[PDB]
């Protein structure tokens, strides 16, 4: 059952430390390179399949830039280094929505789970302990507005246009 | 309201797996770039506090840990975000001042996740339960993991002493192995 950890482990170790200073990152990319939505947009794909790049399986999801960078000494390795990417959502190819979006990387985790062959994950583990997951950091989100108002949850399965999928929550946010 | 499977998995999987293979490679990049003694221990070692007491600066936790230098830093696409970047540090563990040992060193990090926890049911004695859960978990897993069981050492102790002997301790052993 590592869903339980899973979550805490993102939102102690991730969320909760890179939330507070996403907005003013995003103000900063805005000021020298817009991106309206400063929320950092998290992809939940039960299925867990994550591919490294974004926009290398999709022709309407193109990356664009790096965010400015956040460092800090953690744990014994110092400037540890925190990223995120700007990606612009494309519709008939000409730019429709623009926002820094990820993975969640502990779907990866319960993927790579049900690949290892010295454990006895299966998919069906999988997708039970994929919606836990969601669960339980949805349950953590609901307790902290502060972090909550600072992402977007984009919780989906695959049988599709990501693209259209994400672009549906930016319009919906818009209101 | 368990999470110490998932810690362990986490932490091999989304760490130790991906980031040990390379490390050898890196540490021998150093060796050609600085002179030391030099890093004769290629493996990481990882400070396992079951009391779950993770400073951020390893001097806090004894002076005679000493940061060296960074490792070449790492560069890879993961999980949608471009460029994630890997970086570890290297120390060198004093005796009467001198340096007696010289390795790539780090807490295990989900252990402030632990540490948090019980800050706001979740007492004390439950997190030194967890952590030790913790410990035993990712044990199995390396266990079962040839590569990855080779290529680091985990740490582990319980703070009621010398941090800085235990590692020497450590070092000394993996350098005396038959
Ligand atoms: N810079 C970043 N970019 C994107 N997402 C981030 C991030 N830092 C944290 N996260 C998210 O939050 C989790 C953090 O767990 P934590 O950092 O306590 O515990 C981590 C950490 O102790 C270790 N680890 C992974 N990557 C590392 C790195 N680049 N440097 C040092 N330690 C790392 O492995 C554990 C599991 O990592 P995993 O990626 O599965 O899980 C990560 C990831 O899903």
């Amino acid at each position: 059952n590592v869903a339980h950890g899973l979550a805490w482990s993102y939102y102690i170790g991730y969320l909760r430390l890179i939330l507070p200073g996403l907005r003013a990152r995003i103000q900063a990319y805005n000021q020298r390179h817009g991106i309206g939505n400063h929320r950092l947009h998290i992809l939940f794909p039960l299925d867990c399949g994550v591919p490294d790049d974004l926009s290398v399986a999709d022709p309407n999801i193109r990356f664009l830039h790096e965010l400015p960078q956040q460092s800090a000494d953690r744990a014994g390795i110092k400037g540890r280094v925190y990223t995120n990417s700007i990606y612009e959502l494309l519709e008939n190819g000409q730019p429709a929505g623009v926002c820094v979006l990820e993975y969640a990387t502990p779907l990866q985790t319960l993927f790579a789970m049900s690949q290892d062959g010295r454990a006895g994950f299966s998919r069906e583990d999988r997708l039970e302990q994929a919606k836990l997951f969601c669960r339980t950091l949805e349950d953590i989100l609901a307790d902290a507005p502060e972090a909550q108002n600072n992402c977007r949850l984009i919780v989906y399965q695959e049988p599709f246009s990501l693209s259209q999928e994400i672009l549906r929550h930016l319009r919906q946010e818009e209101r």
